[PDB]
């Protein structure tokens, strides 16, 4: 069943502030997991933590939020344990309010979420939150905040409502970051015109993004492509709403990882 990859709050947090289903979430997630992970299994990735050596310290959970270093002086990291915090019921939320709910020895060293628990004891403390509902809860506070939250209403200003447009604008804010640089969901949005048609907007976004979804490390190269070509694809096939989508999602994602 797939919103028990949900939470009820999750799903009434989601419906209120995006118009979305958890059947609609689900299959966003499965097409943002596949570039990601490999995998369609995003559920899995709640209590992932990890720090993977990109010098952005360790990265956690569905979306990829992370605790900050030399790569990384303004990560999300921090927000998520605060959201946490504020999701726990604390009546003046913080990251070290979050971070002692867990029990996890840190700080915040400015910007930066500096953990003093080895990686171990880190990981396996975020790895007991897979199925707390107030951490899935926290988990998707954060996800609207840092990207869902702009992409809606990148979307809505528009008058594109669908799941697809808005799964498409929140996988390219996820990779590509959400706004600033000429690269970000705001870049890509600057140079994709102004139809008022979704499908004809939409195929010249995907065009657009596709023209540096492979250099700046977004993806490795053919991998970035094939991750647009997913979105692009869904529109013929009829899928814009992300309904009754599973083969179609399973047929759009078999493109091999390089």
């Amino acid at each position: 069943s797939h919103d028990e990859n949900f939470s009820p709050e999750t799903l009434k947090f989601l419906r209120t502030n995006t118009g979305l289903d958890g059947e609609q979430w689900d299959n966003i997630m499965k097409l943002i997991n596949k570039p990601e992970q490999d995998s369609l299994d995003w559920t899995k990735y709640y209590g992932y933590c990890e720090d993977i050596g990109d010098d952005r310290g360790y990265t956690i959970g569905i979306f990829g939020a992370t605790t900050g270093g030399s790569n990384d002086k303004h990560p999300d990291g921090p927000t998520l344990f605060k959201e946490f915090d504020a999701a726990s019921g604390a009546a003046n939320p913080s990251v070290e309010g979050g971070l002692a709910r867990i029990g996890v020895n840190g700080s915040m060293k400015g910007s930066i979420l500096k953990i003093k628990d080895s990686e171990k004891v880190f990981c396996g403390k975020i790895k007991k939150l897979q199925n707390n509902d107030t951490w899935r809860e926290a988990i998707w506070q954060t996800f609207y905040k840092v990207y869902i939250k702009y992409s809606v209403q990148q979307a809505r200003q528009r008058g594109f409502n669908s799941a697809l447009t808005i799964g498409s604008f929140v996988d390219t804010a996820l990779n590509q970051g959400a706004t600033g640089d000429s690269g970000t969901l705001q870049g890509i949005l600057s140079r994709s015109g102004k139809s008022t048609d979704e499908k004809t907007f939409m195929k010249k976004f995907y065009a657009e993004r596709t023209l540096v979804v492979d250099t700046n490390d977004y993806n490795q190269p053919p991998n970035g492509k094939n991750r647009v070509k997913q979105w692009s694809q869904l529109w013929d096939m009829g899928k814009a709403d992300l309904k009754n989508a599973d083969d179609a999602i399973v047929k759009v994602t078999s493109w091999k990882m390089k």
